[PDB]
Order: C-alpha cells, then structure tokens, then sequence
C-alpha cells in the first residue's frame, strides 16, 4: 500500500510540501518546518483541520490523506487580527515589539521578505545582510510601506497585504513583480 505521505504546511505566507512515512510522528515534519524558517520550534503551533497537532502524533493517527494542508501559527498566542484600512492596505502583526513606536518622519530601519500571493519570493534584505532605512512617510518607499510601517513597534513583525495601487500598479517592476500583483511582505522594525 501507499506506504508514504505529502503534506503541505503554509505558514499564510508561503507552501513547504514535506514527504514523510505515515507512521512518522509529526515533530520530524514540525522540525523540518521550525529549522527552514530559523525558527524555534517553541514559538509554532500547527492546526490540522481546526485541531491542534502534537508531536507524537502520526499522519495514520489523525487520518491524514495525501496533499492535506498543516496550518503554521507564528503569530501571538490568543488569536490574531488581520486590519484593513481606509486606503484597502492589510496588516498582521505576528510578533508584537516590546520598543518605542515607529511615526512619520522618523528615519526607521527594517528588515524584509516579499512574495507574490503564489508565495513566490521576490526579495529580501535578510540575503544581503543589510537593513533597510527609509524616511517614514517621506514617499521614498512603496505606499502600502509608508502607510503599513506607522505604528510598529521595535522588535516587532508584521505582514502587509498591499494592493497595487499601494504597490507598483499597472506597470509592475522589471522581471519580478507583474501587472496587477497583491504583494505580501513581511517586515521587522529594527530602529527607529
């Protein structure tokens, strides 16, 4: 019989398929997870179907079928709250910053990842090493940026869902970002 297993583990950013044996307890697949994001395995939770995972269980114990869908919970524990705003930006605060609050016209320093809603991956400053500073609200960066940044916290992350028009619209940018994209970008406030 089908001896083995496809799973894939979206974290609302981006899908990771991982091929593991039924029998297999679910922290190989956890870990694989946890370690591919530089990421504790402490600060994720995974849902299946509504319903906690724990690490001792198998795909065989909670009657897992080939392609079901892990949900990976990075954020806060207590639920979160996606925000949208007058001007259609969304906003998620995964992790809540413990520092001073970023406003307009402070110089902010921040790191980032951006995908497109196919969680293809168009940039980072993290495969640099090198931090990002603009002007906050001084129109240097993208809108949904300006607008999205306000508010964050030192310390913190925060996922912005920026329409085009608060993106690069119609035109696109160069060969990475098409016509038309909704950009998903995860941003950390480093210094304001």
């Amino acid at each position: 019989p089908e001896t083995h297993i496809n799973l894939k583990v979206s974290d609302g950013s981006s899908e990771i398929f991982f091929k593991i044996k039924k029998t297999t307890p679910l922290r190989r697949l956890m870990e694989a997870f946890a370690k591919r994001q530089g990421k504790e395995m402490d600060s994720l939770r995974f849902l299946y179907d509504g319903i906690r995972i724990q690490a001792d269980q198998t795909p065989e114990d909670l009657d897992m079928e080939d392609n079901d869908i892990i949900e990976a919970h990075r954020e806060q524990i207590g639920g979160s709250t996606v925000v949208t705003t007058e001007s259609g930006l969304k906003y998620e605060d995964l992790t809540e910053g413990s520092g001073a609050e970023a406003r307009a016209g402070q110089t902010v320093s921040v790191h980032y990842t951006g995908w497109l809603t196919d969680g293809q991956k168009f940039g980072s400053s993290k495969d640099r090493n090198d931090p990002f500073a603009f002007v906050l609200g001084g129109g240097m960066v993208i809108k949904g940026w300006d607008e999205g940044v306000q508010g964050m916290k030192v310390g913190g992350v925060r996922r912005l869902t920026i329409p085009p028009q608060l993106g690069y619209g119609a035109r696109g940018a160069g060969g990475v970002i098409p016509p038309n994209a909704t950009l998903v970008f995860e941003v950390e406030l480093l210094d304001v």
